[PDB]
C-alpha cells in the first residue's frame, strides 16, 4: 500500500472539456468507473439556471473533450453516483426538487434520462445557513449508510441509517461534526474509504485568499471524529499552492477517482487523482453563477528523492 502523504503535490491537466453550445459551465463532478470507462455526471449552468448532465462514457481523459454532453430533463444538481451492492442497483443522489436531497435508481447508470422518479433522501434543515443543506455525499460501511453535507456556513453535518434500511429518507435530523469559519468549511464535502490504509478520508472545499481549495481530514470510522490532515491554504489537500495548474487558481467541487463504483467510495492511495472544477484565472469577475467552470484532473506526484 501507499500512505496518504504529509505534504500533497500534484500535476494538473488542462481543462478537460468545454461546455457545449448553450451552456456556460460544467461543475460539481461525480465519477465512477463503468465497463472500463469513465462515467461522469455533473451540474451545468446555462445563461439562467443550474441543471445536471452526463458525458457519454469515455475510455481516456483525452476523450472527455469530445464526449457527448446530455442534459437531464429532471435536474439532479450536485450529483453523487454509486452502485449499492446490497440492492444490486445504481443510485444518483442530488439536491433540490422534491426534497432537500433526493435519490433515484437505475440498472444502467449510463442512461442519462433513464433514472427512476426521485424520492426523498433527506428532509432536514439547518441553522445559520443562507443556502440550507447542499453538496451531499453518501458512503457506507458494513453497518450503516451515512449522508454528509455542508451549508455554506462553516459546518459539516452527518446523519445515518442502518445499512439494511437503505434506500429510505434519512429524515429530518442531522448533527454538526466539524465547525469552523464559513470560509474554512464551505462547500463540496466528499468522503472516501482509503484502500489498504484502514481509514477514511474527507475533503471539504474552503474559500482561500488566492482561490478555492480543499482541506483534508481523516477518521478511523464514518461515525468517528474527524481530525485535520492538510488544512492550510499554503499546504492544502489541493489548491493553487500545490495543484500544478497554470490555468486556474481555484481547485473546487469534484470527486477523487474511485477504484470501484460501490457505496464504500473507495480510493486507491497509490493512484490518487482528483476530478475538480477550475476556471480561467484571467477571466474578469462576473456573477458566480456564470463563472466558466471546467473539469480538470490532478494526479499526485510519485515518490522521489528530494
Ligand atoms: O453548482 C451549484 C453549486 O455551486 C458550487 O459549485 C456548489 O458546490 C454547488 O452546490
Ligand atoms: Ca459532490
Amino acid at each position: 500500500s501507499c500512505a496518504l502523504p504529509t505534504t500533497y503535490r500534484w500535476t494538473s491537466s488542462a481543462p478537460l472539456a468545454q461546455p457545449k453550445d448553450g451552456w456556460v459551465s460544467l461543475k460539481d463532478f461525480t465519477h465512477v468507473p463503468y465497463n472500463g470507462q469513465h462515467l461522469v455526471y455533473a451540474s451545468y449552468h446555462d445563461s439562467t439556471k443550474y441543471g445536471s448532465m452526463a458525458f457519454s462514457p469515455f475510455k481516456h481523459w483525452a476523450d472527455m473533450a469530445t464526449a457527448t454532453q446530455t442534459g437531464m430533463t429532471q435536474a439532479a444538481v450536485a450529483p453523487t453516483v454509486f452502485y449499492f451492492t446490497p440492492k444490486k442497483l445504481w443510485f444518483l443522489v442530488s439536491q433540490w426538487g422534491s426534497a432537500p436531497f433526493t435519490y433515484r435508481t437505475s440498472t444502467d447508470p449510463t442512461k442519462v434520462n433513464g433514472w427512476s422518479a426521485p424520492q426523498p433522501l433527506f428532509t432536514g434543515k439547518v441553522a445559520d445557513s443562507g443556502t440550507g443543506p447542499i453538496d451531499q455525499t453518501v458512503i457506507a460501511d458494513d453497518r450503516k449508510v451515512y449522508l454528509f453535507f455542508v451549508a455554506d456556513n462553516g459546518k459539516v453535518y452527518r446523519t445515518s441509517m442502518a445499512i439494511g434500511d437503505f434506500p429510505a429518507n434519512f429524515g429530518t435530523a442531522s448533527e454538526v461534526i466539524l465547525s469552523d469559519t464559513q470560509a474554512k468549511l464551505f462547500e463540496a464535502v466528499q468522503v472516501y474509504t482509503v484502500a489498504g490504509q484502514n481509514q477514511y478520508l474527507m475533503i471539504v472545499e474552503a474559500q482561500g485568499t488566492n482561490g478555492r481549495y480543499f482541506r483534508s481530514f481523516t477518521a478511523n470510522s464514518l461515525d468517528g471524529e474527524w481530525k485535520v490532515q492538510a488544512g492550510s491554504e499554503s499546504a492544502p489537500f489541493a489548491g493553487k499552492a500545490n495543484s500544478g495548474a497554470s490555468w486556474t487558481n481555484d481547485v473546487s467541487h469534484g470527486d477523487l477517482i474511485r477504484s470501484n463504483p460501490d457505496q464504500t467510495m473507495t480510493i486507491d492511495p497509490c493512484r490518487l487523482q482528483l476530478l475538480y472544477q477550475g476556471r480561467d484565472k484571467n477571466k474578469v469577475p462576473s456573477s458566480y453563477d456564470l463563472a466558466p467552470y471546467r473539469p480538470g484532473l490532478l494526479t499526485l506526484y510519485g515518490l522521489g528523492l528530494e
